[PDB]
């Protein structure tokens, strides 16, 4: 007797696939073109490729619960969809501090070296991504009923409150970030950065605050209105970063 | 004399006598000599005045609630020391923010009269530790019981919660500022800033996530042992921001 799906589980279901098909549509457009190779692109592309696979995860994670049941897979694919939000995360991070530098180094005349930092800087976002998604497959899970299990059924309370602090830390450092480009540049352009941020947080809050304030017996009714707004984050990144861009206009236009 | 203090108990209060006596101090230093009216002092003794009030509210806390009985006295107390401890943090942001922008103007050529952004930033300091230590004497109350006490017993759990979250987002933005600095700068010189954010994230982290990672039902020592390194964060901060200056080192000479 495999469980009937909810409402709310259908609805993450559905926004899962809007999420995989724009960003496949913004990954096929990077990729498929030569022309986009500049480091600027290379974060978007993470972004892009994380954000596909948190809507993938998200589908196929439905489809493996509801659907096809099974026991040791739904537990992998949710570590996937913890691993390709850390990632999401990590490149808006890693757009901002290299959008910041960018800004710094033009109005200062300084030679930029923007070539092998955008390596490190993505290796650090992917290997943060799986050293955040491999505690659930083997190291931290509730699945043994002796770990104080969390308000996610497969993840554990304290891996949970780990990544809360991680997102809160990174929370602060592009909340000075995005301080100094209001300052650098000092109108209309930092409020639309000020909506973007605000835009950011506002889908981010809400679940990493529960994930504190919340406990295992709570309603998951809660676990489900705190994580559509990262669904949503998910959703709108693409627009925000990639469809903004006038060389990705132009290749939509042809 | 009733309740028959620990030998945990006399460490915290002597703790406390030290760094009430370091920073009492420190602070006739700044105030004695009239010379000492820049932004930077200012902030100093902001800063020395909170860790001023942390000590003496640590020894009064021990006298009122082990040798004269009082329990709004020890309420009141404890959100004293919620308080100071709140200032001391912004006071130790705001002084890295002015070095900082110290600094930017140093190795830029604009330089501003900052006799009215210092002002600001104490307000606000000053501000968040009232309104941050002002919960406890109000709703978020937990000695009237339904309240999920936390790991200190005046305190809440949620109120604990949002004071972790704070300190983070406040770590993060200075491990930004700490990194610009020392990209700004940039060499033996840089590894005395690791050690003094060290003397900070190594004194301040343990009681922040215990915070989060503890319960009610767990043993009292662990507050105890987590709360030590605060106290000696604030008993190292004069030696690191006060006593390394010229002029003051120059006054403690005469
Ligand atoms: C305690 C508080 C004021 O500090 C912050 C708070 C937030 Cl929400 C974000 C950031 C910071 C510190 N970064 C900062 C602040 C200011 C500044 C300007 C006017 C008034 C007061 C402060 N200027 C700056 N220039 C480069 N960083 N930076
Ligand atoms: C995701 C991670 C790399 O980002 C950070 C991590 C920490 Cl612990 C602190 C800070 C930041 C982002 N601030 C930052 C980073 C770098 C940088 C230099 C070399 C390699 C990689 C990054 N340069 C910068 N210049 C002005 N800010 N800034
Ligand atoms: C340099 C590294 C930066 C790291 C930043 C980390 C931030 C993480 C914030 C937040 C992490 C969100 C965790 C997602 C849990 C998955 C829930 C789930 O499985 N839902 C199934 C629905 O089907
Ligand atoms: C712009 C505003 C910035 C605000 C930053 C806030 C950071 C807070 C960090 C840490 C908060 C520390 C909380 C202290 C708890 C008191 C414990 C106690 O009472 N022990 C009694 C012993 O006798
Ligand atoms: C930023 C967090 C770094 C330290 C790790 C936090 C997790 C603590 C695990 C506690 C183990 C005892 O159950
Ligand atoms: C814009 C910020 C809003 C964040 C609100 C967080 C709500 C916390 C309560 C979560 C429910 C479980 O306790
Ligand atoms: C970062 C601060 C955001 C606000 C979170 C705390 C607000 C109080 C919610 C308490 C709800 C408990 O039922
Ligand atoms: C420098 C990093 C030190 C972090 C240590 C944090 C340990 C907190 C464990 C508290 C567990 C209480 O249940
Ligand atoms: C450990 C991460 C930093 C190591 C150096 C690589 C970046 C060069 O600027
Ligand atoms: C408290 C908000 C501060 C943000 C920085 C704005 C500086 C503009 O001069
Ligand atoms: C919102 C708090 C700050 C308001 C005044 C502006 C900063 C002073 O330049
Ligand atoms: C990679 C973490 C350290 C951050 C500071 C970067 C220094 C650049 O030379």
């Amino acid at each position: 007797p495999l469980p009937s799906p909810k409402a709310w589980d259908v609805v993450l279901c559905i926004s899962g696939t809007l999420v995989s098909c724009e960003n496949a549509l913004v990954v096929a457009i990077i990729v498929g073109t030569p022309a986009f190779r500049a480091p600027m692109f290379l974060l978007v592309g993470s972004l892009a490729v994380a954000d596909l696979l948190a809507g993938l995860g998200l589908v196929l994670h439905f489809a493996a619960v509801f659907c096809i049941g099974s026991a040791e897979m739904s537990l992998v694919l949710v570590g996937v969809l913890a691993m390709a939000f850390t990632a999401s995360i990590g490149s808006l991070l890693a757009i901002t501090v290299d959008r910041y530098l960018s800004l710094y180094n033009a109005l200062t005349y300084y030679s930029e070296t923007t070539v092998t930092r955008t390596y490190v800087m993505l290796a650090l976002v992917w290997g943060g991504a799986l050293g955040l998604g491999l505690l659930p497959v083997l190291a931290w899970n509730c699945l043994d009923g002796l770990t104080t299990c969390g308000v996610v059924y497969p993840l554990s309370k304290n891996h949970l409150v780990v990544l809360a602090i991680a997102f809160f830390m990174v929370f602060g450092i592009m909340l000075q970030l995005y301080a100094q480009i209001c300052r650098i540049v000092c109108r209309k352009g930092i409020a639309t950065l000020a909506v973007v941020l605000g835009a950011f947080a506002a889908c981010w809050l809400p679940f990493t605050v529960y994930c504190l304030l919340g406990d295992a017996h709570s309603p998951p009714l809660y676990t489900y209105l705190t994580l559509l707004p990262a669904t949503y984050n998910s959703m709108i990144n693409p627009i925000i970063y990639a469809f903004r861009n006038q060389d990705v206009q132009k290749v939509l236009w042809a």
